[PDB]
């Protein structure tokens, strides 16, 4: 039953020590162990730790050339197979050595939850991925949600590093391990329901996070090789008291085919038509929202056309509050154009002779003359606060840049019904999962829908309050919050994080590498999670919580293995989680068989 | 009664040494010890030290492999206890070795006082904690009061590392030990009294702050089980000198429930409804005393309106010296809103002609006339004073954006007598400790009120002078005082930090990690105390405290285990602190369960 005993040819020290593995028994490089040391008095102190280091000498050989005589039998060899132990907790907490030969054995129950710190982490203990022998790891919720800790942050390679799966992972772990509702037994109202849960994720890489609304033909045929290899009792899944299924109530949104001069709307997505809903915004909603700072984020020098923007922002939402018409467009009535270049076949025009803006150009076009053109060119003084007329076309420029990719998306030329209709709401009642695929868009475009869409929901949550969690899954980190560049959509990440503990909006973020995220963004994630990671990075300043002996380990991580840290447990643990249960790309969706 | 003897094959320096521990003692690792060694000439030269490494090592046994037969008796070897000495003090300062051979023991009585330097702190030691067996952790008072010394910074884990536990304990151990008394008496002009002592501290994480007032359900089952493991006479309060009860005299206030358009005042109070008293500001209030500023800590880039500030703030300030009126509001006669966009309602237009301004929206709005409008926008030079416009929008709109957060707790419309009631006064008669609960208000309306009442106090102290010490209690100090941020709510920590020794204000300051504070506020802490560090920390610059031997111990540190670093004695020592004596969460005061 015991598994070794300690070593004492090398210190034994309360902190690290060595131990000598049994015959018959393995210790794998990650084992969790547990050995009990008796005290003078007679009192036991436990100590629960980590193996980091694992080795075979051959004791007594001499020289080397000996093995093929010494494994005939003829000269008489040991093996002396060892492991060290990195220590994780003394139950009782004295820092004494443990004395040479005590026994050294698997942490395999109660002494389990001891060495993984479960006992803290109480009701709030939820599946986080399986360990060495089919245990699954708990996670702490409570540094997920909010209450004790803050969101997660996830790194490594992009593809094969396995970051976005395992997020999904986690959600479905989340969502499926009633943790919700164990911890939302702590108060009333402080954080209450596993129903009120919600997601919100973007499809950045093309139609990859479609058809989590169908089943992954594929999981069982590649899971049953894992668990036929590794011996297991069963799929991975029931290990974890989680369902092999995929992800229910889910919301699919996608943008207008990118239709020119099309009342027709119809989603963009080629691969999947079926349960895909068109989301668009309205120039009304963009003046009386304030959406157009978001239109800007360069990530790049750039310059401060705060005030510009600003300035704007407000005239817009002025402009947009004095509506008092039902349409979706902004009608202004202080348009006036002999030769601004425009054609007047397409504007239509009001009954009080107003110019009602209906498409995302045109609303560009209007701040052009208001800009640099009221006054023969000099613009309008109310419009440009005395701005340079070089910060005007810059900003008028930018505006130009993004209205090819992003005029589907704002609309004015919709009527009422189909506005109310097609509003994105990442909240909506009865969806658990919203999926916003953002592939077809623009590198600009994107970062616009990212940005007034977390705004919403943070805006949401400020206004309404906190019992509800609202979980913000997010690959890319960098670009969204770069470490040096400084942005509004940024500014909402800073938010989410800093605030979002006790607003209820949790960040489930990923990137390849976080020094190049945000300090404050990486440094407000109780939970930290590495997949394969570059061995350049490993040694960098943002890896330390990574031991030394962990980052040659990293090196070679296999996909589908990662490196949980999580406050209560000191020590990185290595996790493996299953195959996802949804569908993530187009043929893992048969329904007929192949 | 001794425990062990000085090893002759290792060498013996007098800073540093090892001994061979006897059998039937334990050593562990934090352990406080003497050795009395004799000079040639017959003086003793004693030398006091910690434990800082210790070991076990099988001695005579020649491969690894043999350890099995070893424990049984068939081959020969004898197991050497060890450990590490780092001196702390030398009785007589010779810097002679002792002999091998010396006898070691544990500092238990006068001895243990001269290893922790109690003599240099006379009547001014007050406990500070528990050591490895029972024996209360002297503190010098005078490294905390201002006399010799100054203000306390936590570091650890938070959630793991029990920063802000510890700080209420300090409070307590202050204000129960009578050592505000003892270090009183040395003359009663210079410093006076243990009656006059105070705290502030702020309610920002949740509701987990209030009741203090109430007792600790649930300590005697959570202590018992630590008296019963470490088998320790009583209850570690007893053996403190300390009572296990929770603070003398109360006061908790709480934000005016978010009222909207309601005369009603209450507090925002959901759990705890008896004994909480509403706060608030008045207009006038902001303007005499020039709570503008507070209003802008972004802690960011920002933009430089310290001009536009200072201007407005004089403004205000000169313009409610002028107010003759005995209501709460500012009374503006310059303000015409011909097309302003402003209202037709009640602004309790007044005798003269004047408006008066009741709520913070209108004072916002005044100031955008006096800023934007004026003069058909170039606005009144005594109030633009030749400032951009970009700049003017951006002062009124970081304005218009925090109003809606702000504007509950600065009320115009209150009437003279509530708004003398209501008034936070951290300083009011009666009261020893002061509990601001900002945890509903947003983070700038929380970093305002923090801002504005830190201000306050140290105006008065000032003023008035140093006879009482008030203590501020402050968690997450990376956020208040950023390190390379630039904010006003920083700059009064900083007059706290720099000028509040000497005036009288102590700060027990709390952070995740030092490095991420503002140096000058940890560079003047006196005492620094660590819990559970990050791996990554622990080698940070400002972590050279720790020596290195402690750095592995540090990452593994269990919550109650704090590593007190003081200036009298020489390096961190170890110590375990009680569990709370008064509730920190709903369930507590009233569990009626076991
Ligand atoms: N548990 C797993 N084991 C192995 N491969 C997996 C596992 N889960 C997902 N994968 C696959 O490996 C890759 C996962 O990477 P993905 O998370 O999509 O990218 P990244 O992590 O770089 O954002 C995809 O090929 C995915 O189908
Ligand atoms: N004396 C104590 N010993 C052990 N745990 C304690 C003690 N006092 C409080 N705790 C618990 O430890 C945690 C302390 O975290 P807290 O102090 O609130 O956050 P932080 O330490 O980051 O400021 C909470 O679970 C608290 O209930
Ligand atoms: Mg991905």
């Amino acid at each position: 039953d015991a598994i070794g005993m300690v070593l004492g040819t090398e210190d034994v020290t309360p902190t690290v020590f060595w131990f000598a593995v049994s015959h018959g028994a393995s210790v794998g490089l990650d084992d969790l162990v547990v050995v009990e040391t008796r005290k003078p008095d007679g009192t036991p102190v436990r100590f629960y730790g980590l193996v980091d280091n694992v080795r075979k000498r051959h004791e007594g050989v001499t020289f080397e050339s000996d093995v093929e005589d010494v494994v005939a039998g003829l000269l008489p060899a040991s093996v002396s197979y060892a492991a060290r132990v990195l220590v994780t907790r003394v139950d009782p907490e004295n820092f004494i050595p443990p004395q040479p030969g005590d026994h050294v054995r698997h942490a395999a129950g109660r002494e389990l939850a001891m060495a993984l710190s479960a006992d803290k982490m109480e009701e709030a203990a939820f599946p986080g991925g399986l360990l060495a022998d089919g245990q699954p790891l708990p996670l702490n919720f409570r540094f997920i949600n909010g209450e004790s800790g803050g969101h997660i942050n996830i790194s490594g390679i992009s593809g094969v590093a396995t970051k976005t799966s395992y997020a999904l992972f986690l959600l479905h772990s989340i969502f499926r391990s009633g943790v919700m509702d164990r911890t939302a037994q702590g108060s009333g109202g402080r954080q209450s329901g596993t129903a009120g849960g919600r997601a919100l994720i973007f499809n950045v890489k093309g139609e990859d996070l479609l058809f989590l609304d169908k089943p992954n033909a594929r999981m069982v045929e590649k899971e049953d090789k894992v668990v036929r290899a590794k011996g297991l009792s069963a799929d991975r899944y029931a290990l974890l008291g989680l369902p092999a299924e995929p992800f229910r109530d889910v919301q699919l949104l996608a943008p207008p085919r990118a239709g020119a001069a099309g009342t027709a709307i119809v989603p963009q997505t080629d691969q999947r038509s079926e349960g895909v809903t068109p989301f668009v915004f309205t120039i009304r909603e963009f003046c009386a929202r304030r959406m157009l700072p978001y239109v800007f984020s360069d990530a790049s020098a750039s310059l401060n056309l705060g005030f510009v923007i600003g300035n704007i922002e407000e005239k817009l939402f002025r402009l947009a509050a004095a509506q008092t018409g039902k349409g979706t467009g902004l009608i202004v009535h202080d348009w006036q154009f002999e030769d601004s270049e425009t054609p007047p076949e397409n504007l239509d025009f009001s009954e009080l002779g107003g110019v009602n803006l209906q498409t995302f150009e045109q609303l560009i076009s209007y701040l052009e003359y208001k800009l640099l053109e009221e006054r023969e060119g000099e613009g309008d003084p109310k419009w440009v606060l005395k701005q340079s007329p070089g910060t005007l076309r810059a900003f008028t420029r930018r505006l130009r840049g993004v209205q090819k990719y992003l005029s589907p998306l704002i609309r004015g030329d919709l009527t009422p019904e189909q506005a109310e209709g097609y509003r994105p709401d990442p909240l909506r009642r009865g969806i658990q999962l919203t999926v916003v695929d953002i592939h077809a868009l623009s590198a600009h475009a994107q970062m616009f829908v990212v940005g007034v869409l977390l705004r919403e929901v943070f805006e949401y949550k400020e206004r309404v309050g906190r019992q509800d969690t609202v979980f913000v899954v997010l690959d890319e980190l960098n670009k969204y919050a770069p470490r040096e560049g400084d942005s509004p959509i940024k500014d909402v990440l800073l938010d989410i994080a800093e605030r979002g503990r006790s607003l209820g909006i949790i960040l489930i973020g990923a990137q390849q590498t976080a020094s190049e995220v945000e300090r404050r963004i990486v440094s407000n994630a109780a939970i930290r999670v590495v997949g394969r990671l570059d061995l350049a990075e490993a040694e960098r300043p943002e890896y330390r919580f990574l031991p030394q002996s962990f980052r040659g380990r990293a090196g070679i991580l296999q996909p589908g293995t990662m490196l949980v840290s999580q406050p209560d447990v000191p020590n990185p643990v290595l996790v493996n989680y299953p195959f996802p249960a949804w569908a993530t790309r187009r043929d893992e969706v048969d329904d007929l068989g192949g």
